């Protein structure tokens, strides 16, 4: 574990004070819980896609995603570039291994330097942020924060 | 005014206000509020309202959280404190509401506003007064939300 790569990483975190302030709020939000709740109805996705366009507002970042607790599943979802997308989370040992590795752990966050899984080639450094509240099978009820790429991450380490 | 007697003062409640400002400036404009508001205030929902903000009390660790919100030319004022959702409509100016008509009138997307409270006036705050980007008919913003600081809370903020 090389100084040089302590401190690129410890700099990296002190850097994002909105950006993980909004990501707690977004993992907590009460609104997101709600639709949760009532069974993440497809007919109120246009609201959440709506609530995430005005975070993203205030923010700097590439996208925001959710990942909620339904049924024993994992559901993904994610704002990025005006489009809402959506999948399910896949058994452990795929693609999705960052969401069980992540709520395996006792971080009320982490930051994790992944590939995307809707677009492989592209990849972010995610802002995941777990729920204080948690499903029946001791996941998080939702995971949820940001992507954010190099120079959104470079301007954080000028402020 | 006399800065460098207030300059060691000044640093202190800028920390006070790095996670407070965030959550304030989301709060005004949450897309959450709004739809409330548009939907004419519902007393039915204020139960949903005063859930969504104690989540928000529960992460930034601060007195109060207020809404101020525009529906039919009128200002109508909630807070949430110590687990009570108050309400009350905004007066007219020249009234202890004062705060409300300089803010919105000013280009400020935000203020810090030293005042004593409307509901409680022996106890005061600095209150962060966020304006949200849309505005109502009358030109003032359709939501003014944030918190209201205590000094305990601005030195613990001041120390970190
Ligand atoms: N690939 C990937 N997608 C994410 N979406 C949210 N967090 C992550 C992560 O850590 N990795
Ligand atoms: N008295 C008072 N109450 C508020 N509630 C929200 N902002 C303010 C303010 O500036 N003054």
């Amino acid at each position: 574990l090389p100084a040089q790569v302590k401190g690129l990483a410890a700099h990296i975190n002190l850097s994002l004070s909105q950006d993980l302030a909004i990501s707690e709020s977004l993992a907590n939000s009460y609104f997101i819980e709600q639709w949760v709740r009532e069974g993440l109805p497809e007919e109120r996705q246009n609201d959440i896609a709506a609530y995430l366009a005005r975070l993203m507002e205030q923010l700097d970042t590439e996208l925001l995603f959710i990942a909620a607790q339904h049924q024993g599943r994992g559901y993904y979802f994610q704002l990025r570039n005006g489009e809402f997308l959506q999948r399910i989370i896949q058994p452990p040992g795929s693609e999705d291994d960052w969401y069980y590795h992540f709520t395996d752990s006792d971080n009320a966050y982490e930051l994790n330097l992944d590939s995307d899984t809707f677009s492989p080639d592209d990849a972010f450094v995610y802002v995941n942020y777990r729920s204080t509240v948690n499903a029946a099978n001791g996941r998080p009820l939702v995971v949820a924060g940001a992507g954010l790429d190099l120079s959104q991450m470079a301007s954080l380490i000028d402020d």
